[PDB]
């Protein structure tokens, strides 16, 4: 339903995203991204656009900063600042909501 696919770590992450919207999402299997999970990326972003959403920690940036470098023109979801697999309803809510449109 959300128009964007979502990108994620992995499955906890897409549970807990789909525990509170409706979301198409892509898992990165880790911070290893390989290039299938790039042009996987890349397809969804031309077609519907891509919402980048992984944890603030150490792992999570370097996850994020390795596929928009790759991908330009994806958005960025953050967690309020008060990891997205046990994010609640309301963060995850909070977190699509604010997503900046560039």
């Amino acid at each position: 339903k959300i128009k964007e696919v979502i990108v994620v770590e992995g499955k906890d992450d897409t549970a807990a995203i789909r525990r509170a919207v409706d979301a198409d999402t892509i898992e990165t299997n880790g911070a290893a991204v390989g290039a299938e999970v790039i042009e996987r990326i890349k397809l969804a972003k031309e077609r519907r656009g891509v919402i980048i959403f992984t944890d603030p920690d150490f792992p999570g940036e370097k996850i994020r900063r390795t596929i928009a470098e790759q991908v330009p023109g994806c958005k960025h979801a953050f967690l309020p600042r008060e990891g997205v697999e046990h994010a609640s309803p309301d963060d995850i809510r909070q977190a699509l909501a604010n997503v900046y449109e560039e």
